[PDB]
């Protein structure tokens, strides 16, 4: 990755769009901020329904402006009581949710 | 801390020697890693004898 991003620095590209799973999202972030293109100059745009579901907090301060696209809006009041629910359940009778939001994807589980 | 390298760059500062303790030295070097103050331009220099101590 450190070859890879100084590959886009033989054409100095400050426009990045990331299709990745939403760990191999956070992996080569980490590798962003190693490297420090999160500041000033840069943008990115996260291409996926989960982009309030990746780590905004590790790149929210550094510069860069990050982009993408949002599914499943927490600020509906229909969301805000599934996520009443959602925070309120075991985590060891259901594993993964006992937190805070939901991926996008176990959304639409329910959804479906 | 994101209030002081700004207050930094109220001076456009480059060049800032850290006299902290290890564990605070850590810790101000991760809020320069939160702002990307590690980038080329910026000089730092750690004023303790355990400069192979820290996280490099």
């Amino acid at each position: 990755y450190r070859s890879l991003f100084q590959d886009l620095e033989l054409k100095k590209e400050r426009r990045v769009i990331l299709d990745c799973e939403r760990d191999k999202v956070n992996d080569i972030v980490d590798q962003v901020i190693t490297i420090g293109k999160h500041v000033k100059g840069y943008h990115y745009i996260i291409a996926n329904l989960g982009f309030t579901d990746g780590d905004l907090l590790k790149i929210q301060f550094g510069g860069a402006e990050v982009s993408g696209f949002q599914i499943v809006d927490y600020d509906d009041s229909l969301v805000s009581k599934f996520i009443e629910r959602w925070s309120t359940l075991e985590e060891k009778e259901y594993p993964g949710a006992h937190t805070a939001t939901i991926k996008y994807t176990s959304a639409l589980t329910y959804d479906a």
